[PDB]
């Protein structure tokens, strides 16, 4: 399944500036906590693959920037 990282903070996407790979949301999305292996950035967000249902990604169940 693949989603778009968004800030825990108030839940508005995810936004990036260096396009093509990158270290941080190649990190994030590796971490144990997603079980995501690719990622990189979509324009200017964070496109992820390789994770459930049950980690919270956009949109917000509960949020709605």
């Amino acid at each position: 399944k693949e989603g778009y990282l968004v800030k825990k903070s108030d839940g508005c996407k995810y936004d990036c500036f260096w396009l093509g790979k990158n270290e941080h949301c190649n990190t994030e999305c590796k971490a144990k906590n997603q079980g995501g292996s690719y990622g990189y950035c979509y324009a200017f967000a964070c496109w992820c693959e390789g994770l459930p249902e049950s980690t919270p990604t956009y949109p917000l169940p509960n949020k709605s920037c």
